[PDB]
């Protein structure tokens, strides 16, 4: 699909079997979500934003569907204001900017 | 042009005679700079994201040139890590995300 950017975009996203709200965010190199349960061991991560570095929880592969689309990589966990799909997760369904 | 996410999408802006690096960010609302002067009033507002809020000021109707391409809008400046192009500007220049 292409997306025009009057408005946030917002996309649905499936993952752990729960469908949930997502930014496509480009200024993001990683995948933030918010609080939740997922499987396996996790890493710590520092990442910092617009107001400081936050410290997040590292869980990889992953399985994530965005609009249709499977992706399988590293999610972080994290105090995030949204659920926010990175750089990693946008490059492995193929999107790109046009103007 | 067609940009790809594998690296940071970073492009050239010229503001204000100088010319400057910054990011193509669907996930910013605004469009926020580092430190500068820029001519007219401003106002005070706090942005936030990830890691919280920062103080910045509020200049509106602020010409920018993102790849050759001329924009009007608002342009907040403050301490941001990075400056970035966020909605308010990439509609005018006819941004779109597609996959
Ligand atoms: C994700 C991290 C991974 C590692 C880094 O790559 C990283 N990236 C980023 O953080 C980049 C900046 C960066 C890039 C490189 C280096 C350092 C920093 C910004 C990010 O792309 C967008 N970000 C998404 C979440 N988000 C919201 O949903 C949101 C929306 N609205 C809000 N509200 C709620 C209603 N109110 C009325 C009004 C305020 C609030 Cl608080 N928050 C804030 C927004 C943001 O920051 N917007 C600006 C205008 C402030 C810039």
């Amino acid at each position: 699909p292409q997306i025009t950017l009057w408005q946030r975009p917002l996309v649905t996203i499936k993952i752990g079997g729960q469908l949930k709200e997502a930014l496509l965010d480009t200024g993001a190199d990683d995948t933030v979500l918010e609080e939740m349960s997922l499987p396996g061991r996790w890493k710590p991560k520092m990442i910092g934003g617009i107001g400081g570095f936050i410290k997040v929880r590292q869980y990889d592969q992953i399985l994530i569907e965005i609009c249709g689309h499977k992706a399988i990589g590293t999610v972080l966990v994290g105090p995030t204001p949204v659920n926010i799909i990175g750089r990693n997760l946008l490059t492995q369904i193929g999107c790109t900017l046009n103007f």
